[PDB]
This record gives structure tokens, C-alpha cells and sequence, in this order.
């Protein structure tokens, strides 16, 4: 890369994360998944001691592209929340480097057959990203992308909400580039965003919860889900999702965006249906 062919503010950004190419040991053989633009690496990250520390490394396949990557790290660079992915650091392609979540993705994650998550822990994955998102809003972050396959879950089962960005292998989702499934009625009908379009999100994230990362809409193609919702329509109740749970769904996918629950009133409502799980 040519460091002169970018804005300096993305420069002196990246360099309060840096991490000296010295300290990161990439292994290259060793690709956790790869997509159109990006990929991803296991990674060893040594401190200044010796001790090793797993992550992932991200990089590009390949200025415009570059410019992109590097501001998606360094948005991270600053969220600090137990149910939001942290940024390690970033290695001058250039590396971002990530802390390794052990089980992948939340949806793949769900659909695993060799698991039994039960009603609750389902339900607990939920309360979780609530709790991230509730943290996002508080920093008046637009995310525009909730969904299961973009939050991580790590070794104690704690849920990282997150945006694989570049690195998106899954694609069919997409139709600017669209999660239009997972979009509000108002971003569809003007492709613009807000905390309260999140929540429309996060209500399909939700559902794909409870049905253990069933595809939402399967029947509808991309582009009529639009005049779909207008007609009155909404994602049935899953089989095991208790009644309040889906009243929590419909209220996140009311038309008016400010008659849309907060994340700290789904944080409280979700809390207290979780506790009702044996
Ligand atoms: C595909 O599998 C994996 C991907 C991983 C990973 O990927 C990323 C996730 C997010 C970002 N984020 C980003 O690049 C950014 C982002 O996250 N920004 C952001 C946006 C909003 C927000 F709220 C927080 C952060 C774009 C910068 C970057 C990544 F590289 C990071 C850490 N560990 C991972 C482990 C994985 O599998 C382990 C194998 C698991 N198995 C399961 C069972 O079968 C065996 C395999």
C-alpha cells in the first residue's frame, strides 16, 4: 500500500492500534474462510512476554478498497461491550486483527445438528445481543446490518455482535449491497437508517433464534419483500417461541419507527421471559 494515497485521518486512526508486524504471526495455510475481497486467517499475536493469544487476521484479496477496509477496523476501534466484537489491533495488504471466536458465526452456530441448544439458550443468544445493541445505540451507532451470521460467539458462549464488511463469504442475502430480509419497511422504501431500523433487525434475528437459523421469507424473492410487508404480512411464529416472545418480534417490525420498542426495553422484557425457562 501506498500509506500518501489516503486521508491522514484514517492514518493517525490506525497507528493508535497498530501492531508492529513483529508481534503477529499470520498463518497463511491456515484460512479460517474466504470471500470475493476479503479473507480470514488464524492468527498468534505475542506480547511483549511471550504469551501467545489466538485470533483471527483479516486482510484484503488485492485504494478505494483499501480505504474502505481499514475505516471498517478502526469503527471498532472504540467500542468497548462484552456482546460487541473488539478490535486487537491493526498490522501495517494490511491486517485487522480480531479476538478468535471459537464457535464461528451465531447462525451457523444454531443450525449445527450436534448441538442441542435448548428454548433458552436460544433466547439467552438474544438477550445478549440485545445487550450489544442497547451499547451501540448509547454511542449513536447505526449497525444496518444486524443478523445471525454476522454476530460471533466464543468459547464461554458469549455472543459478539459484529460485520464480517469485506469479508462476507451467504451473499444470496444481499441485493448498494442489501440485507433487504432483514431490513426495515422505511430503509426499503427510502434506503435510509437508524437505531430504530436495527431493531426491525434485530426482531428477524430474533426469529432466526427460534427456528434455528431458518432463512426468513423463503418463498419471496428479494426484491418483493417490499409490497409483502405493505400487504399486512409478517414472519410466523415459530413452533417453540413463547407468545410474549413473538409480541416481541411484532413490536420490533411495527411500521412507525418510533412505536418500535428501545434496546434497553428489549434488554428488560427479553431478561425477564429468559428467567421463566427452566
Ligand atoms: C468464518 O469463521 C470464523 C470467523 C471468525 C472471525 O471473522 C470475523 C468476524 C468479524 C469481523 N469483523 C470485521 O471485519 C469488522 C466488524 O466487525 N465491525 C463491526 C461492526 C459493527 C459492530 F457492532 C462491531 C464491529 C468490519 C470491521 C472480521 C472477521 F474476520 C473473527 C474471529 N473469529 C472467527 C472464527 C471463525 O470460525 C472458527 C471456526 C468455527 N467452526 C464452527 C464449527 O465448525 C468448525 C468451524
Amino acid at each position: 500500500i501506498d500509506l500518501s494515497a489516503l486521508n491522514p485521518e484514517l492514518v493517525q486512526a490506525v497507528q493508535h492500534v497498530v501492531i508492529g508486524p513483529s508481534s503477529l504471526i499470520v498463518h497463511f495455510n491456515e484460512v479460517i474462510g474466504r470471500g470475493h475481497f476479503g479473507c480470514v486467517y488464524h492468527g498468534t499475536l505475542l506480547d511483549n512476554d511471550g504469551k501467545k493469544i489466538h485470533c483471527a487476521v483479516k486482510s484484503l484479496n488485492r485504494i478505494g478498497e483499501v480505504s474502505q477496509f481499514l475505516t471498517e477496523g478502526i469503527i471498532m476501534k472504540d467500542f468497548s461491550h462484552p456482546n460487541v466484537l473488539s478490535l486487537l489491533g491493526i498490522c501495517l495488504s494490511p491486517l485487522v486483527v480480531l479476538p478468535y471466536m471459537k464457535h464461528g458465526d451465531l447462525r451457523n452456530f444454531i443450525r449445527n445438528e450436534t448441538h442441542n441448544p435448548t428454548v433458552k439458550d436460544l433466547i439467552g443468544f438474544g438477550l445478549q445481543v440485545a445487550k450489544g445493541m442497547k451499547y451501540l445505540a448509547s454511542k449513536k451507532f447505526v449497525h444496518r446490518d444486524l443478523a445471525a451470521r454476522n454476530c460471533m460467539l466464543d468459547e464461554k458462549f458469549t455472543v459478539k455482535v459484529a460485520d464480517f464488511g469485506l469479508a462476507r463469504d451467504d451473499k444470496e442475502y444481499y441485493s448498494a449491497k442489501l440485507p433487504v430480509k432483514w431490513m426495515a419497511l422505511e430503509s426499503l422504501q427510502t434506503q435510509k437508517f437508524t437505531t430504530k431500523s436495527d431493531v426491525w433487525s434485530f426482531g428477524v434475528l430474533l426469529w432466526e433464534l427460534m427456528t434455528r437459523g431458518a432463512p426468513p421469507y423463503p418463498d419471496v424473492n428479494t426484491f418483493d419483500i417490499t409490497v409483502y410487508l405493505l400487504q399486512g404480512r409478517r414472519l410466523l411464529q415459530p413452533e417453540y417461541c413463547p407468545d410474549p416472545l413473538y409480541e416481541v418480534m411484532l413490536k420490533c417490525w411495527h411500521p412507525k419507527a418510533e412505536m418500535r420498542p428501545s434496546f434497553s426495553e428489549l434488554v428488560s422484557r427479553i431478561s425477564a421471559i429468559f428467567s421463566t425457562f427452566i
